[PDB]
């Protein structure tokens, strides 16, 4: 995340870190035993890491549950970036408590304008590299579908999304990857793209979660 501001340890209680040796992505929690996360994160041999601040600290609010099995949305194109979405389940259930909590998925999608919460332990600078041991946060907006469309055009699907500044300053970046965009306590974006981070008229793009809930419900019913 750069040009966000350090969250508070626990106060996304959502969020999850994909480890397989160290932090290489982002997800979310939704139920006690999945995880939402970014197609373009699968690999095999993933710990999920819940109640996360300091990632290099054990810090006393933790669990660490191994995937059981990964599932990789059906349509995911790796060169497009359509449908960046996967889905993990926990070899055991979370014990739910007040910093570890799942996130509502959304009934309805979230419109342009509306104010949403980012957060991950990605690099903290657009140019140089820094990578922050505690969980960075953004409030950014989604912007209209027009403006998102001419940012990167040729590129942008029904299934993605765009939020943040087009002045730049402020963007999710690299290791935010499969992490949480919640608008009004409802999860609508998955940290999927960009062209760098933080750049003039190069917002980050998210997948569009409303999208998927009818294949989440329907996969985790089968799962
Ligand atoms: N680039 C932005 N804006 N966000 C992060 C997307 C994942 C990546 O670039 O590695
Ligand atoms: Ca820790």
């Amino acid at each position: 995340i750069v040009g966000g501001y350090t969250c508070g340890a626990n106060t996304v209680p959502y969020q999850v870190s994909l480890n397989s040796g160290y932090h290489f992505c982002g997800g979310s929690l939704i139920n006690s035993q999945w995880v939402v996360s970014a197609a373009h994160c699968y690999k095999s041999g993933i710990q999920v890491r819940l109640g996360e601040d300091n990632i290099n600290v054990v810090e006393g609010n933790e669990q660490f549950i191994s995937a059981s099995k990964s599932i990789v949305h059906p349509s995911y194109n790796s060169n497009t970036l359509n449908n960046d979405i996967m889905l993990i389940k926990l070899k055991s259930a979370a014990s739910l408590n007040s910093r570890v909590a799942s996130i509502s998925l959304p009934t309805s999608c979230a419109s342009a304008g509306t104010q949403c919460l980012i957060s991950g332990w990605g690099n903290t600078k657009s140019s140089g590299t820094s990578y922050p041991d505690v969980l960075k946060c953004l409030k950014a907006p989604i912007l209209s579908d027009s403006s998102c469309k001419s940012a990167y055009p040729g590129q942008i699907t029904s299934n993605m999304f765009c939020a943040g500044y087009l002045e730049g300053g402020k963007d999710s970046c690299q290791g935010d990857s499969g992490g949480p965009v919640v608008c009004s306590g409802k999860l609508q974006g998955i940290v999927s793209w960009g062209s760098g981070c933080a750049q003039k008229n190069k917002p980050g793009v998210y997948t569009k979660v409303c999208n998927y809930v009818s294949w989440i419900k329907q996969t985790i019913a089968s799962n």
